[PDB]
C-alpha cells in the first residue's frame, strides 16, 4: 500500500470553511464531465514523454479531437498495468480537477479522457519544446545581451533573451492567477513542471506520476513524502500549511531558477537541519546574474517569511505587465 506522497505532490483545490480558514476538497467527490470522453481507439500512441514507477506520459495522435477530420498531436497521461488502485484513484482525481478548473492559455489543458473499458487516459496538449528546465538549460550558452550584434551567435534566432525571460515570467504568473482563482493551489511549481510550446507559450503542468521522483535530488525524503523543499514555503515545510500564498514563494523559486538559467537553487546548501535553520533566520538567494532589479524586487517579496506580506498572483502580473511596457 503506496503513500502517495512518496510518489507525486498533488494540487489541492480549497473551499471555505469556519471562519476565514480553508479546507481541502477530496478531488474523487469532484464529478467528471462525460462531454469530455473520447474514443480510445481514435489514438494512435508514439513515443514516452516521461515516465515514473507507475505512470507514464506519452505522445498520441488523436483523430478527430478538434477538427472533424483532422488528425493532431496530442499527449495522453495513463498509468502502467503494476500501478494499484490508489494511482488509479490519483489519476481519476487528476481528470476530475482538470473538469473543475476549465481552459486557460498558460496551463496545459484537457483535450479528452478515455474512461471506459481499460486505464484512464488523460489527453491534453502537447508542448513541442518540452519542459521549461531542460529547455533553459541547453539554451544557457547561447543567451545575449541587449546590445550585442546577432553574428556572435549561431542560431541567433532562436537563442534566448531576456525579453523572452520576462515573457515566460508574465505567462507563469497568468497561469498561476487563473489557478488562485478557481481556488486550486499547485504545490509543486518548478520550472520542471513548467512546458514550452510552438510560439513560446509557457503552460503550467505536473508530470505527477509520470516523473522518476526517487531519481530527482530535488524531491528529498522529508518525513514519509518526497518534496521539493527547496522550492516551498516555510510554512509548508515546518506546518504541512499549503495556501496561495505558498505558491508564490514557489514562484519566487522559480523566477530565480529562470533569471540563472536553470541553475539549481540554494547551490553550496544541502537539504539537511542546516538548511533548514537558515531558512528560518532569514537566508534568501541574491538576484540571479540576468535578473532586473525590478524581477528580483518581486522574488525578494515572495520570500516574506509573514505569508501576508507576499504579492498575490493577480498583483505580480499587474507588476509584470508594466515592466514589459516600459522597455
Ligand atoms: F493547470 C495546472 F495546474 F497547471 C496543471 C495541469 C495539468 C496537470 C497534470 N497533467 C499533466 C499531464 C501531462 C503532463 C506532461 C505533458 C503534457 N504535455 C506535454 N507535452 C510535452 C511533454 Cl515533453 C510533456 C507533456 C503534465 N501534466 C497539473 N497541473
Amino acid at each position: 500500500h503506496h503513500h502517495m506522497p512518496m510518489y507525486e505532490v498533488q494540487w489541492k483545490v480549497v473551499e471555505e470553511s469556519n471562519g476565514n480558514n480553508y479546507s481541502y476538497i477530496d478531488p474523487t467527490q469532484l464529478p467528471y464531465d462525460h462531454k469530455w470522453e473520447f474514443p480510445r481507439n481514435r489514438l494512435s500512441f508514439g513515443k514516452t514523454l516521461g515516465a515514473g514507477a507507475f505512470g507514464k506520459v506519452v505522445e498520441a495522435t488523436a483523430q478527430g479531437l478538434i477538427k472533424s477530420d483532422a488528425a493532431m498531436t496530442v499527449a495522453v497521461k495513463m498509468l502502467k498495468p503494476s500501478a494499484h488502485s490508489t494511482e488509479r484513484e490519483a489519476l481519476m482525481s487528476e481528470l476530475k480537477v482538470l473538469s473543475y478548473l476549465g481552459n486557460h492559455e498558460n496551463i496545459v489543458n484537457l483535450l479528452g479522457a478515455c474512461t471506459h473499458g481499460g486505464p484512464t487516459l488523460v489527453i491534453t496538449e502537447y508542448c513541442c519544446y518540452g519542459d521549461l528546465l531542460n529547455f533553459l538549460r541547453r539554451k544557457r550558452d547561447s543567451f545575449h545581451s541587449s546590445d550585442t550584434s546577432p553574428a556572435s551567435m549561431e542560431d541567433d534566432e532562436n537563442a534566448l533573451d531576456l525579453e523572452d525571460l520576462l515573457s515566460f515570467s508574465y505567462q507563469v504568473a497568468k497561469g498561476m492567477a487563473f489557478l488562485a482563482s478557481k481556488n486550486c493551489i499547485h504545490r509543486d511549481l518548478a520550472a520542471r513542471n513548467i512546458l514550452l510550446t510552438h510560439g513560446r507559450i509557457t503552460k503550467i503542468c505536473d508530470f505527477g506520476l509520470a516523473r522518476d521522483i526517487k531519481n530527482d535530488s530535488n524531491y528529498v525524503d522529508k518525513g514519509n513524502a518526497r518534496l521539493p523543499v527547496k522550492w516551498m514555503a516555510p510554512e509548508s515545510i515546518f506546518n504541512s500549511v499549503y495556501t496561495f500564498e505558498s505558491d508564490v514563494w514557489s514562484y519566487g523559486i522559480f523566477l530565480w531558477e529562470l533569471f540563472s538559467l536553470g541553475s539549481s537553487p540554494y547551490p553550496g546548501m544541502p537539504v539537511d537541519s542546516k538548511f533548514y535553520k537558515m531558512i528560518k533566520e532569514g537566508f534568501r538567494m541574491s538576484s540571479p546574474e540576468h535578473a532586473p532589479a525590478e524581477m528580483y524586487d518581486i522574488m525578494k517579496t515572495c520570500w516574506d517569511a509573514d505569508p501576508d506580506k507576499r504579492p498575490t498572483f493577480k498583483q505580480i502580473v499587474q507588476d509584470i505587465e508594466k515592466q514589459i511596457s516600459e522597455s
